[PDB]
């Protein structure tokens, strides 16, 4: 049990009589009065205690990140790695960590909807035994900006324009895209999140990044420049946006409630950890500079290499104990883990550590339950707003005769503490400027956008077309285009048919075709089809439900979620129409007998909205999702003009159907339903 | 300019130099490293400052009503209410006094979507010249519970599930319907959420209420319990669930935007101010106990009387500054008005006082510019967090020879300082209990009379639809069991949905009463001025020429007209892709457009498939006006909808025009959903 | 410094009154831990917890310390089933308010007429001590009062005293350059009443009471000296040897000794060569400084001492032997008579009082 630590301040109140916080059984359902339809009185004590303490019960959300949701879980190494890093926690093979990961998006405030489109956060804490080390990544490898000073104007840029606070998070407004066309070197991220990346299935569907380079450190002091990878076991997959958008209304808790089903259901998700390591001689061998964190490095150039492997297993109690109250910091670095000169990471160091002060309202965070370390704290540090602890030492400063020497000094030869990279040397004028290394921003995105499939691409240039369109300043699209055009040519012509705007003349300095492997989605079948969704469409008449059960064990045997969905709640049925929907669901199959909910009376009843039915049915076929009947169902599929032998439909018998709706959801995603540029014309 | 006193603190950075926030001119592009691709120093003062400030941006969201959004206006007194009230902002006729509301849900937090089901807050500041008043009113005129001590636990069990947090504003889970029916007070505000209330169609479409029973009090200190009421000069209007739901993906800032884009065309909303005036005898007199907020009085028993109108003309400049940091308070009172011994209104004046120590962090919040009194601040409060004032005052303390005795105590007689109703006693003993006139939960929501047909189906639906969310089976029966005691027909409606058996009737509070003014779907609205169209249009052939005289006339009756089209030709307005039928009142196709509807412009890769019958079917199942001219019938025909429908219309740009306008007054054409049976 | 004390830290079994100065801490001793420990879980801190168990729907808040079971957080409920529950008098042991208080009346910003006297208990208070004890009262009126600058304050001061007793008033009057008010008799008595004084009493134990011994490095008079303490020990007295640089058996030096920081002060035997002379001129310490140490200590009251030849420090500053609270004679006869001047404590015969 990775909470096992947490257990000790788990408080049961089942058995027990309402207390105040100070202690005293109490009652507090009715307020003290001076006379029986009187006033209440300010003597009340029971009452203020427990108002104030409502009174007082939000924190600050997070600057950034502030809507997300986390797990509990267990890390494991493969192998004893003291060749690369003098790191504890991977310093034996089958050696366990406890970790905490949140997923989280970046823009929207705490309660705004998870498939909105963003970025998203990837954060995990390693509880070692020598500190707890976080590696604060997200779900994408490169980030919008260079230096760590330009965070707000960014973030300020896709979070609300700040005279009416719209729109909600998302960046499809002015101000965002004035900022990625004035500052180049966020389009590199902003196609990646134009892409699946940026509307991903599950955070179980997700790849995780460091994204900066840094530095693994042996117990000689020998370093190497490392990239951090999470790559999910359970496959990358992504939705499409009108899909996401009506999710966004549908379920805002889509994707905390998808990671919550998975560990409950004891399926639990993974993610193998893996580096891809440099020579420090080699920082700037392979076309860009590896301190720059608007670059991934190529696959081709380093391949990943496996360490271990993660699993997250355990829900929390509390959401806001644990969840809400968790601070993450990439200062949190051990011995074997050094920085490097990323002038973004560099930043990053200051700025999570101060915005605890903010959230936590004082300097004891790290005593919080959820933030203590597991491998114990001595130092001289004491009082604060909230010390939870009582300080034996009191001679509390170095060094000292009085306390002995302790606590005393660790280095790299004493005590095993941390120690700065011993090679790594400075060299040159104090400076305000980037170097020139980090020029390009262009080579890349172009990149990434050789590397997808043709569909792939077509969701990028239409969530472009979508974003764009929401601008209203004239000259800002313009200067889109004209940076989308030193991108490439074609996804700036194809991106204009939308502005209304002139297809712009070739600007061939950044073009090129060169491809890489590992960044589509779309391209590669899920490895497991474990937890996916089916949605059962059934009806309360005849004998469609008992069909619909029959239908539903089977498909529960191969680690299927599946809903019956029928008009009301009868025995079997797990939903209501009216409460159901496509977007809930990674496939849908009409059970038999099902098809009068379809057409003419069955259609037409007040338990659901007109039409619902059809509705599912045509949303998920529309949305790309293996869609299928059984039996005379197949007139559902007639009802609105699916063919019984498209790619991705399927029709005939339960068994039939059973086995070519599981093939389908490996697949996930039937990307010939969706139209590419060039495909309407006569 | 009701902004006015406010301009003092606005800060200009046009045609200026970046500063720190200490004064000096600076670059803050680039961060000081030692060496060309050295690390960043640690005496990069400008840095830290730069990033501390980012680092330090958010406040504590409000521990209720979080998500919302208010503007600045102008409160005009109709007359010299002087022998009702002491109060000096209702004391002239004309005389008018700027205010700031704040439009807001319940239960999600601060990025959750307008259009979620809920409890709607109206809250409104009036900044008299004698101190700051605010109706921190609800869209709804009764409240779940009758003592604030059990607040915390109403909220509680609406917000999310304290396991995982969700789910995110929204009634529709196990622990809000397991406290509806454990606690049954809770069923007539529950019935009002469950209602058109739950799902406004905007800001502007709202009522609002005081809900507590209040005094005004005349100089000589005579007194009358009141109840505040806002009337809508809009009219009020609501969605329907199913185009709720969407219409919280596609744009959460629906209601938000909305009040924005209504001040800015110079559509400004207004609200009459009115109130029931009744005698201190009447308290126990109507079958309720006035000081219960689970009630409200039936206009029948006591008339609404207008005292003056409100009008919302001008947007915050600054969001955050303005509208998240506005600290609103029911202890916000002015000499004339009293409280009553309402036990649920008797707790929240200390909760929002106490509260905002959380919120600003510092005791020092009525400082903030939109906290700001108008008519000056005088006492010996001194010091605290974010002091911003310097005191001349060093005798600080009363009574004092010293200070010559000022400031000066106010009372009823002297200064006009408040007074509290001098007729108000108390009797009896010390009590945790509540009197036995609060008992009957269940008389009013049977409210339910007083609805249409099609919506008391709305509610039924409504109901049906969150209940059958619940998992416990045993909160699903003892839910039925508290509808049975108020309509044996609600119950068995509902039973229907949850596959249950509804209990056997119980006729304890079973009663056949109507009351006026709680239904919302019972009238046309007054105006359709702000009303949006959505004009369904291609760029091939002469559609868009056509879309644009359409767009010119339906502008001419004040109304906000969108043209889309599969691209942003000249004279479109938005794409197909970024449409979406749940931004619009009314769905009118353009003639020609009927090509993009079948055929080969049905598949563009410029939107979604099916995208614009996708749009057109939305309008028509939500009940919204639907319409299309000449050639562009063909694209009603494509979704099986016919000219001899209420609210669908077919002909010549005249035709369509004429026939939009009048179906937008009706706005929600019922014959468009069934009902039981 | 933690510690966050509240009047509404009630238990059953006891309950408010309507004092209405009682009535506003309650509301203002919570209210001002949110500004002290700016949170709401303040008495989830160590020094605040209780012993007995906290158990209720209480959630979140700044450093929230617990995690909690209970995801049913309100009440009523059936999913919780019914806990935590309610208690009250009758069932889990609940506090109750007291059933027979009653509110009856207007409501008012008012007191009640019965608060009215604001004299009568300061008279009493002020008959029931001693003459010097009365004396001191008066002499710290006279110095506070003398501090303020303003006449008219000043005048207002010794209108209110001149209430209690016109005596109280006269004599502070003097000390103030102003006229003897005439006597304002509504509120005078000589009514008395028992546990008011302190210096009434002597003292039930002189253990921890504190003993300093100027002594000195020269001659044989540390030997003396830690003889001295060791008897002053026996009785559970706490003893400062004190001489001009820390030899052995030195407690503190003259440079850090001063007569406030014992109740009682004994020249050890020889010690009077620090008292003048050479023996007083030293770069070690201040001039005077063992001179001024016995004449603080018998000026402030306390039992002083010499032994042997060092009543030549005693006469140095012109104190004889005859007086109540001056001692001295051999060792063993110091040593009695010290004990017995600490009981007393205070010796009021060295305090003149007004006309005496
Ligand atoms: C490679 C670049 C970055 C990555 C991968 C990243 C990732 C993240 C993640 C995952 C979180 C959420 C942690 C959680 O779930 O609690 C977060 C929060 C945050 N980030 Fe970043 N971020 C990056 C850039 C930056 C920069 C450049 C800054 C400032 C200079 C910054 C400042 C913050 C702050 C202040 C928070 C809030 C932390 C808290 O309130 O506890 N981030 N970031
Ligand atoms: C008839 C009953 C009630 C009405 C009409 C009402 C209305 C409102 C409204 C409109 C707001 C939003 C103010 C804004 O826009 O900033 C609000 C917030 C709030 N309410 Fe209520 N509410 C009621 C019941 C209660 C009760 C019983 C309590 C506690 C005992 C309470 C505690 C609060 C608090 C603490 C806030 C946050 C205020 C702030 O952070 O500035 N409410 N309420
Ligand atoms: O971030
Ligand atoms: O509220």
């Amino acid at each position: 049990d990775a909470r096992q630590r947490l257990k000790e301040v788990e408080v049961d109140d089942n058995g027990q009589f309402m207390t105040t916080d100070f202690g005293g059984n109490i009652e507090e359902q009715f307020s003290l009065k001076a006379g029986g339809r009187g006033s209440t009185l300010l003597e009340d004590f029971i009452f203020r205690q427990k108002l104030q303490h409502f009174d007082h019960e939000r924190i600050p959300e997070r600057v950034v990140h502030a809507r997300g949701a986390g797990a509990h879980g267990i890390f494991t190494s493969y192998g004893d790695w003291s060749n690369i890093t003098a790191a504890s926690f991977l310093g034996a093979k089958d050696k366990q960590t406890p970790v905490f990961v949140r997923f989280s998006t970046v823009a929207g405030s705490r309660g705004s909807a998870d498939t909105a489109r963003d970025v998203h956060g990837f954060a995990t804490r390693f509880y070692t035994d020598e500190g707890n080390f976080d590696i604060v990544g997200n779900n994408i490898p490169v980030f919008f900006i260079q230096d760590a000073i330009r965070f707000p104007d960014l973030i300020h840029s896709v979070k609300p324009s700040p005279d009416n606070e719209v729109p909600q998070a998302a960046t499809a407004h002015d101000s965002a895209w004035d900022f990625f066309s004035s500052q180049p070197s966020a389009l590199h991220t902003l196609f990646w999140a134009m892409s699946g990346n940026g509307i991903p299935r599950s955070y179980r569907h997700m790849d995780g990044f460091g994204i900066h380079t840094f530095r693994l450190v042996t117990e000689d002091g020998k370093s190497k420049l490392v990239k951090w990878h999470w790559k999910t076991k359970q496959g990358k997959a992504a939705l499409v946006w009108e899909e996401a958008q009506v999710l966004a209304g549908k379920n805002a808790d889509f994707h905390r409630q998808d990671l919550w089903d998975a560990i409950e259901s004891g399926n639990a998700p993974s993610w193998e950890l893996a580096v891809q390591l440099i020579d420090e001689d080699k920082a700037q061998a392979y076309g860009f500079d590896l301190l720059d964190p608007t670059k991934f490095l190529p696959e081709e150039f380093a391949p990943l290499q496996v360490l271990g492997e993660m699993t997250l297993n355990r829900n929390p109690m509390n959401y806001f104990a644990e969840t809400e109250q968790i601070s993450f910091q990439p200062g949190h670095i051990v011995r074997g883990v050094d920085f490097t000169e990323d002038p973004l990471l560099q930043g990053r160091l200051y700025s999570y550590l101060d915005t605890q002060l903010n959230r936590h309202r004082g300097p004891n965070f790290e005593q919080l339950p959820i933030n203590r370390p597991v491998s114990g704290v001595h130092n001289n540090h004491r009082d604060g707003q909230g010390q939870a602890w009582i300080h034996k030492n009191i001679h509390h400063y170095s060094p000292s005769y009085l306390n002995k020497g302790y606590p005393a000094q660790a280095n790299q030869t004493v005590g095993r503490g941390f120690f700065t990279t011993p090679g790594r040397t400075a060299s040159g004028v104090l400076n305000r400027e980037l170097s020139a290394t980090f020029d390009d921003h262009y080579t890349q995105p172009r990149l990434f956008f050789n590397s997808l499939t043709p569909v792939e691409q077509q969701f990028v240039i239409n969530a472009i077309r979508f974003e764009a369109s929401h601008v209203t300043n004239e000259q800002v699209k313009k200067n889109v285009l004209e940076q989308l055009n030193k991108i490439s040519n074609d996804v700036a012509k194809r991106v204009a048919v939308a502005l209304g705007l002139e297809a712009p003349q070739p600007d061939p300095t950044y073009y090129h075709n060169n491809v890489t492997r590992g960044v589509s989605i779309f391209n590669e079948s899920l490895p497991t089809i474990a937890t996916l969704r089916v949605g059962v469409l059934s009806t309360t008449k005849g004998g469609s439900l008992d069909k619909a059960k029959a239908l539903k064990e089977q498909l529960e045997k191969d680690g299927l979620k599946v809903t019956v969905i029928a008009e009301y709640l009868a025995s079997g049925v797990d939903q209501t129409y009216s409460a159901a929907d496509a977007t809930a669901f990674d496939a849908v199959v009409v059970a038999e007998g099902a098809e009068r909910v379809f057409s003419g009376k069955g259609a037409m009843s007040p338990l659901f909205p007109a039409g619902r039915p059809s509705q599912i049915l045509t949303d998920g076929y529309r949305w790309g999702k293996p869609v299928a009947a059984v039996g005379s169902a197949k007139k559902a599929l007639q009802s609105i003009g699916v063919e019984e032998k498209e790619a991705g439909v399927y029709a005939g018998a339960q068994d039939e159907v059973i086995k070519g709706v599981e093939e389908g959801l490996k697949v996930f995603k039937f990307l010939e339903r969706f139209a590419v540029d060039g495909d309407d014309e006569e």
